[PDB]
């Protein structure tokens, strides 16, 4: 039986880097809530899926997520990590620069039942575009 | 002897909110790293209340610390918060526009005999800038 801690590597790893939405579909409840989805966008699990394979994953290529802590609170696992990938693809309105950047991010999850239940995320997209535009 | 989410509490409200470098000196430590400081800004604590002093209170008026949760695991403290304040001065590249805005943020801080050690922040520039533009 693995802890919230190892679901969320195997969700950043699975999802995020390799773009397996049968690991999502795996991982993801099906009563799962993203917090931080913004006003436009469902908070659901069909929401959140769909900013992996129509926003990330066309956006950038060769994702590699550096999980540098995981600070954990009465079910609550705080990710402070960096997604590292090549702008292949339009990203915030940037078209594909071909570089190869960092983007700085903070996600809190619940993990309930081996699942994502509830999600809130920050992310550094100001220096990532400066990334792309320099 | 008050906790650690008491110390950032107190952090928030006097130097954020009210801006009393005086409350800096006795809740800042003289060997604290702000891991998050820019690559030209120095990651000490001097740099650390620069940006409060030359950046943040000269462009922001009646802040607002709006701390939603705390998370604590081996002495660090992830606050999940939202600065509200008015735009009254110079905001990265944007001129004063008298709007009252909501930065989201997240930031993990190590306290140390009462006073703040280590610090990462993340908090959405990109989207506080697209409400100063609205
Ligand atoms: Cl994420």
């Amino acid at each position: 039986m693995d802890t919230s801690k190892a679901v969320i590597q195997r969700f950043n790893r699975e999802v995020i880097e390799n773009g397996d939405m049968a690991a999502f579909a795996e991982l993801v409840a099906p009563d799962f809530v993203n917090h931080s989805a913004p006003p436009g966008v469902s908070p659901g699990p069909d929401g959140f899926a769909g900013f992996f394979t129509g926003m990330l994953h066309p956006a950038l290529s060769d994702i590699r997520v550096h999980i540098h802590e995981q600070i954990e609170e009465n079910g609550k696992v705080v990710t402070r990590k960096t997604i590292e990938a090549t702008h292949t693809g339009a990203f915030f309105g940037q078209p594909a620069s071909g570089k190869r950047i960092a983007i700085h991010a903070m996600d809190i999850v619940v993990v309930r039942d081996g699942k994502y239940a509830e999600h809130w995320s920050c992310a550094d997209l100001y220096g990532a575009l400066a990334q792309i535009r320099a």
